[PDB]
């Protein structure tokens, strides 16, 4: 739909508005405005003033009034880091203005799913996954776990099967049983086979001990196999944004999406810039910052390196840290490289987890192939579709990659042929 | 260096601040500003002023149009003025000329031209800043290769100020040449009162000369106002930083950059993108192996490019146009240089050019038929100079390209190895 | 064009009848038939006729068994008047002769009588139609190389009716001349009373003159008389539809023939269909990069070939002969030329033959020797002309290969590029 094109490219407008007024008011440069350190940093102060419940405790607890973090600078040759100190009501008067008047929470949760993206492309949760109670293998189903557990309709869609199991299970241990059934409802839409959303309902119609945990910690299992329905969302840095409207792109006439063309469209034409570190390779840098760039973290590494064109290295052997730096690194040996965000081609972003069989007529040496799940389909009924499925069974059939040229996806390219946090 | 560095630095920050006042003026969107058809209108007004118009590209209603507005050549003149700081500025001016001429050795090959001065249409390599007008500036005369030279210098041949012409342009030949030989060949040429025949027969001499035994011609990196206009808008001080054309400054700075073109219905936006690299580092006549290598990708000849020239005409209908990002970025990066290599010297030699055999097997036995043989005033001494000359024989020893954090030069990579970009046509398969 | 397929229409149609006449005499089967061994006995048979017999095929319990029958001259010259529609039909007879010149071409080398008559036996490619005997047909005359002529006119020079013939083929051979000064020495030898020496030296140099400055050589697709029975036989009507030696029509008739060959016991078939495919078009002297490329499939050099001649001898046993399909099919089609290619005019040139450092990098600084080295009463002006020549420069502008479905010409494919096929030898790697 246009429409629904329209209001997506209506809040991007919002967070382009913004973040130029935010860099007008701090006299950044246009370069310094496109280092995503800067970005990062002028995210974190509209969340932080919109953030009721820091707010509230705030004006509770007695500069309450003011947020603030690191900026950065070229001056004299180098690289300064400077804490700024902003009023918190301003920040919310430039938001507004900037959307219009609305106080557009929709926009705020699209910087919050970035910032998620991109703690996921960083960081292993193993610390956390261990202390609720389940296992630290399970990284792969804990998309949006550095989400606030109230975090808006897209910020619902974003969260894997993991993520809801870990908020689920952290109530179980702990008005509000009605959030535990609209919860259990957001996991129940998740999972695509019968016999996992059965065995929500018995978990989420109770009033819940070991019983119910232990139900959680199995259909979280399955889910390594029997995957759910997480959403993909392009969510890049607001500077990303405030560039392109400052260049002359209206978002709200052109229409925009998260999960199509669009947001690749936009990362080849935009320059992002990061401070590097002594020892950091820059092509590292640009493979994380990518990766989090299209929810890339938990994919096969193969399929992105496809798209991408480049190598996706797997984060053991990845030359670099994280995007953000320290109040006590060294600004002295700091250097400012660009972004590589490009790809050779591009790929539509999932919310998903004729003849059938081959009569041999050549008295030839091959296996005799037969697509094994459509044949063979037709607690005790999860183990049973666990054990059927293998590593090797096809899906997504007859998709694949689009030239960056091709804007309608007309002609598939099908890929001949993988863990980012593999041991 | 310093010093250089701040003067280069002053005239592109002029042309810089003119591009961004006369984006305004036009009320063109960054994008828009960005194209480097706009670019190329907005440099021809500034220099068709020393009525001016052209054509200008905007994107109205998910569609590209054409207009062509006029301006008063006193009103672009007073911009240019007062974008560089009072100072009438002529450097600045002659620079865009420069990347105009690039641009055009890169696109045309000039053959009609060539024969109509009756100089050999293979001459090419030795037409750098031929487009160029006569009597451009100092850095035109520098950036301008010897078979333009002898072409001025005939046209001339074909009201005493025509002496002295006739005699700075004989100094700017001789300056270029790399041998005495040469160089005393230009001096008879000079010295000859009434000019005709005999002088036209010397520099065509002289032409082909240069072929083997290559003239001293700069190299200098000139860019698209557009990318020098975007770079100060974004907070870029060249006059801070300073600036050079034969240094790293240029490729860093299309490092940093994101120019667009117009491209027509059959043509490859990548191949359109190498015509405007080779322009971007004066690299037409450059070997291709070597511009391969520094840009990463394959530098294809001429008669391969899927590509007409940059400018669209008024002729061509704008429906079917579309734009596209020029990719004007590189794997390394290398100093431009005014040498033409190794002309003379001679210290020995060092190498193998036969093969004894030790085995008793059936094969042929090579050897270097025309070096071998090769053994066996002014003018016969520059034939035997050229005779002398191989192919094979290495020039720049001990050079080699750069990564682009390696901005002080310190660390060359020298390439272990299709060289004429005009060498694939429908008359020759060079 | 109408009236020309209409003749040559005729006589491909009268060879046909002839030829099934010839195999229902025999008994012969018509697989067996169109076994190249019993087509080119039969070819032979009634050209020795204008008792005659050879060696005939048969498949006798399994095994390929072989017999020598005979036949009176008189009842076979009776056999092919009667095939023809009463006349004596002379130029069906020079085409079954100019297809075993066209084989002779590509199967032997002919050094031995090169060096008797005193000519380089690096010719090759100038001997198309020198096993074709001496006063053959017209359509012999046009077939015939630069070389052939000049073997045939020494051999003169090594009864008054002996002048004519002397001057009859001195306008055969100045006719296939392009240039002016070729054509001037020709007359120069003609116009001698009592011809030697000087005339045989004039003959040598305007041989090596051919090599560079090529002549106007015809070239005929002229196939296996089996292939024409084939097709009469199958309902094909060569005078109602016409057919040309030079356009698609034997590309057609060889994709809807199949021919067979017998093949020796240390023989590849592919290679054997190579030679057989090279003869039917004419190709023996073509470059091999173009006969690949028609082909579709590599043309490989005559020294790496496995394979003998077509023929077998008598004395070798049948017992370990075995038969295999001849694949003469190709990729694409192309028209064969009687042009040599540019041997003159010189509008211009357009190229580049040096290049011009941009880049201060170590490497070797390419640049065509021969060409820029060439520029420093009939016999000095052909030197002077081929020594202007280059390898690469481009004959045939604007023309290419043909799809088998265009039969009219329309889309011309121009490809993008091993080139002598009596290259490869125990002497020589050329
Ligand atoms: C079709 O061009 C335009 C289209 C729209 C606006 C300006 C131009 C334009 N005006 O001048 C030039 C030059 C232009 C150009 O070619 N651009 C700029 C916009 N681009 C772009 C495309 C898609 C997305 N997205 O998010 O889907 C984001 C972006 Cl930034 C594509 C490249
Ligand atoms: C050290 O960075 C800076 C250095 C100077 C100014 C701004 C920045 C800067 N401020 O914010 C960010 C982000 C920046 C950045 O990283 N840049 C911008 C300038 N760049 C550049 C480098 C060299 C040439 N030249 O022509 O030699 C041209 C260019 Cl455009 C290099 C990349």
């Amino acid at each position: 739909a246009t429409e629904i094109r329209a209001s997506v490219g209506k809040m991007i407008d919002g967070i382009g508005r913004f973040y130029i007024q935010m860099c007008t008011e701090l006299k950044l440069s246009d370069y310094e405005g496109r280092l995503i350190q800067n970005s990062l940093t002028i995210e974190r102060m509209v969340l932080s003033a919109f953030d009721e419940r820091r707010n509230k405790y705030l004006e509770e607890h007695p500069d309450p009034k003011k947020t603030g973090g690191p900026i950065y600078r070229r001056v004299d040759g180098k690289w300064r880091r400077e804490l700024i100190l902003y009023d918190k009501e301003e920040i919310r008067r430039i938001w507004r203005q900037a959307n219009n008047g609305d106080d557009a929470t929709a926009g705020l949760t699209h910087m919050m799913i970035w910032h998620s993206n991109l703690n996921d492309a960083t960081y292993q949760r193993t610390r956390a996954l261990v202390r609720t109670g389940m296992d630290p293998r399970m990284c792969s189903l804990m998309q949006g776990s550095t989400l606030p557990r109230r975090s808006g309709a897209a910020g619902a869609a974003v969260k894997g099967v993991g993520t809801m199991v870990m908020e689920l299970i952290r109530m179980i241990k702990r008005r509000t049983r009605i959030a535990y059934e609209r919860m259990c409802n957001i996991l129940k839409g998740k999972f695509q086979t019968a016999a996992q959303r059965t065995m929500v309902d018995q978990v989420r119609e109770s009033r819940p001990g070991n019983a119910e945990f232990e139900d959680l910690i199995f259909l979280a299992r399955s889910a390594l196999i029997l995957r759910g329905s997480v959403a993909h969302k392009s969510c890049l840095p607001a500077c990303v944004y405030g560039s392109a409207v400052a260049s002359g792109y209206d978002f709200e006439r052109e229409g925009y999406s998260l999960v199509g063309i669009d947001p690749f469209r936009l990362l080849q034409n935009s320059q992002v810039y990061s401070l590097i570190r002594p020892n950091e390779n820059p092509a590292h840098k640009s493979q994380l910052v990518w990766m989090a760039c299209h929810s890339a973290a938990f994919e096969d590494l193969r399929v992105s390196s496809f798209i991408r064109g480049t190598k996706v290295v797997p984060r053991g052997k990845l030359s670099t840290r994280g995007v953000q730096i320290a109040s006590n690194e060294n600004m002295e040996t700091m250097e400012s490289s660009t972004l590589e965000l490009r790809s050779r081609y591009w790929a539509i972003r999932t919310r998903s987890g004729g003849q059938i069989s081959i009569q041999p007529t050549f008295s030839v040496q091959r296996n005799l192939p037969f697509d094994r799940p459509t044949i063979m389909a037709a607690r005790t009924e999860i183990i049973r579709l666990m054990e059927s499925a293998r590593p090797e069974d096809v899906s997504f059939q007859g998709r694949g990659v689009f030239e960056l040229s091709d804007e309608k996806a007309t002609s598939p390219i099908v890929p001949s042929f993988s863990y980012f946090f593999g041991d």
